[PDB]
C-alpha cells in the first residue's frame, strides 16, 4: 500500500534544547528521486544524538535524531539502483556520494555531502521529508532514525544480508564501525602489536575486537572503573589498568609495563588531559595515537610539539575511517560469519517508546548498549 | 703515521654557554674496538650547533660542537667492518646500531643509542677521545664535527663515493636530509599532490625539492620574507605566498587557493602558531602534515582535537625519518647521478678559522647554509 502515498507513524521529536523527547504523530512524505523510505526495526543510542539535546551538537531543531540502526526498504523513489524495496539496509551517517573529492581517495572516508560539518538538518536538496501538526520537523545527519519510518538519499543507505539480525547488526551503522575501524583501518594495528585502549564503554571494547581482529598480542584495557574490566577481558584485553592504583602517571605505568611504550594508544574517553596522555605512552620513533572520538564542544588541549618530533603519529577519524557504503555489507558478511559478536555490546534494548528512559541510562552510565525495537 | 698515536689538532670548543668559540690545541686520543678516527674535510653550520651555545640544547660543556659533515678515515679501531681507512664518510648524529627495537622497525629511524634524548656528551662506553691540556672536553651527538679530527662509534659513521663532492655532500649528514626525508619518507608526499611548505630557509627548500621528487604537481612556498621566494622557485615552488600580503588568514587563504586545502603541509619554520596553521591547511579528510623541526625550549601549543577528527595526520621526525646508515649513502649515490643539486643551498663557503664568523652570518639570517671547508 504506502508506496506513493505520505506515512503517518510515531517518531521522538526533540522540539527543543535540553527537553525530553516527545512521542508525536508524524507524517513521512513519499521519496523524491535518488531517495528511499525506510521502515525501521531496531535503533541504538549513541552519546552523539544526546550531543544535540545539550545544544553541545548544533544541528537545526525541531528534530528527529537517531543515527545508529538498521531497518528494510518500503518505497524506493525514482533513479535508485542500490537498493529494492524489501531488503534490509543500514541508513549512513557518513554518506558515500561516490563523485567527490574525498570519496575518490583511497583513504578518505568522510564525504563531502557530510552534514555534520555545517548541520542543515535537510535533505540532500535542502527540504524536509516530515512534517508534525503542518510544522517541518528537520533530519539529522541525513538519516533521522528515531521514527518508525524515514527517508535516506541513496547515498545514505546500505543493502545487507538479508539473513542478518537487524537487532545486532545496528551496531555496524555507529558504534561498532566507529572504535573496530580505529584499530583495523585507521591505525592499521599489526600482528604481535601491543595496543593500549583508553576508556571501556562500548566502543572501546570495539577497539579491542578490532586491536584483536589485526592480530595485537597484548591489549591493555585502561579505565578508572574496575567494574569495566571483565567485558573487556572477555573481548580481548590481555590486562587491564586502573588509574588510581598507582602513584606514578598512568603513562609512565604504561611505558614501564611495555619496555619502551606500546606500538597503537587508543582514546575512547573522548577528554584533553588522556589524549595527550595517550599519545606519550606509544613508543617514540614509531607509536601511532588515534582519538576515536571528541565530543562537539571540545577546546583546545596544549600538547608539546617535542612528542612528535621523534617520530610518534597521531590520526583523528569518523566512522572508522571506513567508507560507509563500501564497508557496512563487509562488516554485516564478517558478523555473519561469526568473527565479531555484538552481543557483549548490548545490555539492554528497550521497545521505542522508551526513548527518555534509554538516555537516562546512556547518561548514568551503567548501560553499555541500549538497542531500541521498533 | 697518525695510527695508534694520539692527534693534536685545533678544533673549536665551547668552553662555556653564550660564549664564542675558541679554536683550541686539542689531542685526539686513538680510536678503542668499533671506533673510526676521521680526518674532517667540510662542516656545515646548522642552527642546532648554535642551540647548543644558548642553552636551549643542554648538553655537557666544554662541548666540540658539529653534526652535518663528510671527512676521510684515518685509522679505524679493532673490530670494524663497515669502513677502511681513506675512506670518505659522513658521521651520522642519529646512529643505527642495528639492534634494538627501533632499528628492526621498518619505519622506526632514531636510533635508541641517540645522544639527544639524554645528551651525555660522551662515546658509547661513557668516555671522551678529547683533552685540552688535561682537561676533557664533551663529544656532541657522537659525531664532534667542528675539529679537524674526529673519532665516531661504527654506528655512527656511513661510508659513501670515493668520487664525491665533499664539500657539497656534507649536507646530507643533516640539512638536505632532514628536509627531502620529510617530503619523500616521512609524509610519502604523492605523484599530482599539492603541497604546501611553511618557512623558505635550506631545510624547507630540501622539502621543496623532496616534494618535486616524489612528484607533487604543486608545491606553494609560504614565508613573510619576500627575498625567500626566488631560490625557492628556482628548486621547485610552483607559487610562493607572503602572509602579509593578504588581509585573511593565511590558512583560508591556502584552503581557497587549493579547493579545499593542501595534501601535504611541511612546517620548516620550528615555532608554535605556524604549525597549528600548517595543520589546518592540509585537507580535512586525508590531509598530512609533517612537522620538520621543533627547536629544543619548546613550550606546548594549543590546538583543537577536532582538527584530527575528520582524519588529518600529525607526524614529526628525526633526520628525515631515514634510517641513517642504510640511507646516506643511497642519497650520496643520487646525489652523484645528477637528481639533487646541494649547490642553491651553498650560499657561503668559509675557511674553519672563521668558525664565529660563521655563525654570526646563521644568526642574521642572510645564509642558506655555510660550508667551514678544513
Ligand atoms: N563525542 C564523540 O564523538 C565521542 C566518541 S567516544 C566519546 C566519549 O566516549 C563516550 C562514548 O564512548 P564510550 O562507548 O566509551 C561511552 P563512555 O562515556 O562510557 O566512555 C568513556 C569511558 O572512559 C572511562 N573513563 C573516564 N575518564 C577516564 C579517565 N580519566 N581515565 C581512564 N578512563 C576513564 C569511563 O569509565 C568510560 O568507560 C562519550 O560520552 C564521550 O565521553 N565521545
Ligand atoms: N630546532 C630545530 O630542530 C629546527 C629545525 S627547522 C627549525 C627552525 O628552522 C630554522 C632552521 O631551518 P631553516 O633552514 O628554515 C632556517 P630559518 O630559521 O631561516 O627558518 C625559518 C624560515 O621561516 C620563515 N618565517 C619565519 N616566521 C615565519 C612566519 N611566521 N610565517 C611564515 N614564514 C616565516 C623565515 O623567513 C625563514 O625562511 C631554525 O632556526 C628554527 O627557527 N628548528
Ligand atoms: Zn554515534
Ligand atoms: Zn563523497
Ligand atoms: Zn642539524
Ligand atoms: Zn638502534
Amino acid at each position: 500500500s504506502t508506496a506513493g502515498k505520505v506515512i503517518k507513524c510515531k517518531a521522538a521529536v526533540l522540539w527543543e534544547e535540553k527537553k525530553p523527547f516527545s512521542i508525536e504523530e508524524v507524517e513521512v512524505a513519499p521519496p523524491k528521486a535518488h531517495e528511499v523510505r525506510i521502515k525501521m526495526v531496531a535503533t541504538g543510542i549513541c552519546r552523539s544524538d544526546d550531543h544535540v539535546v545539550s545544544g553541545t551538537l548544533v544541528t537545526p531543531l525541531p528534530v528527529i535524531a537517531g543515527h545508529e540502526a538498521a531497518g528494510i526498504v518500503e518505497s524506493i523513489g525514482e533513479g535508485v539502483t542500490t537498493v529494492r524495496p524489501g531488503d534490509k539496509v543500514i541508513p549512513l551517517f557518513t554518506p558515500q556520494c561516490g563523485k567527490c573529492r574525498v570519496c575518490k581517495h583511497p583513504e578518505g572516508n568522510f564525504c563531502l555531502k557530510n552534514d555534520l560539518s555545517m548541520p542543515r538538518g535537510t535533505m540532500q536538496d535542502g527540504t524536509s521529508r516530515f512534517t508534525c501538526r503542518g510544522k517541518p520537523i528537520h533530519h539529522f545527519l541525513g538519516t533521522s532514525t528515531f521514527s518508525q519510518y524515514t527517508v535516506v538519499d541513496e547515498i545514505s543507505v546500505a543493502k545487507i544480508d538479508a539473513a542478518s539480525p537487524l537487532e545486532k547488526v545496528c551496531l555496524i551503522g555507529c558504534g561498532f564501525s566507529t572504535g573496530y575501524g580505529s584499530a583495523v583501518k585507521v591505525a592499521k594495528v599489526t600482528q604481535g602489536s601491543t595496543c593500549a585502549v583508553f576508556g571501556l564503554g562500548g566502543v572501546g571494547l570495539s577497539v579491542i575486537m578490532g586491536c584483536k581482529a589485526a592480530g595485537a598480542a597484548r591489549i591493555i584495557g585502561v579505565d578508572i572503573n574496575k567494574d569495566k574490566f571483565a567485558k573487556a577481558k572477555e573481548v580481548g584485553a590481555t590486562e587491564c589498568v586502573n588509574p588510581q592504583d598507582y602513584k606514578k602517571p598512568i603513562q609512565e605505568v604504561l611505558t614501564e609495563m611495555s619496555n619502551g611504550g606500546v606500538d597503537f594508544s587508543f582514546e575512547v574517553i573522548g577528554r584533553l588531559d588522556t589524549m595527550v596522555t595517550a599519545l606519550s605512552c606509544c613508543q617514540e620513533a614509531y607509536g601511532v595515537s588515534v582519538i576515536v572520538g571528541v565530543p562537539p564542544d571540545s577546546q583546545n588541549l596544549s600538547m608539546n610539539p617535542m612528542l612528535l618530533l621523534s617520530g610518534r603519529t597521531w590520526k583523528g577519524a569518523i566512522f572508522g575511517g571506513f567508507k560507509s557504503k563500501d564497508s557496512v555489507p563487509k562488516l554485516v558478511a564478517d558478523f555473519m560469519a561469526k568473527k565479531f559478536a555484538l552481543d557483549p555490546l548490548i545490555t539492554h534494548v528497550l521497545p521505542f517508546e522508551k526513548i527518555n528512559e534509554g538516555f537516562d541510562l546512556l547518561r548514568s552510565g551503567e548501560s553499555i548498549r541500549t538497542i531500541l525495537t521498533f
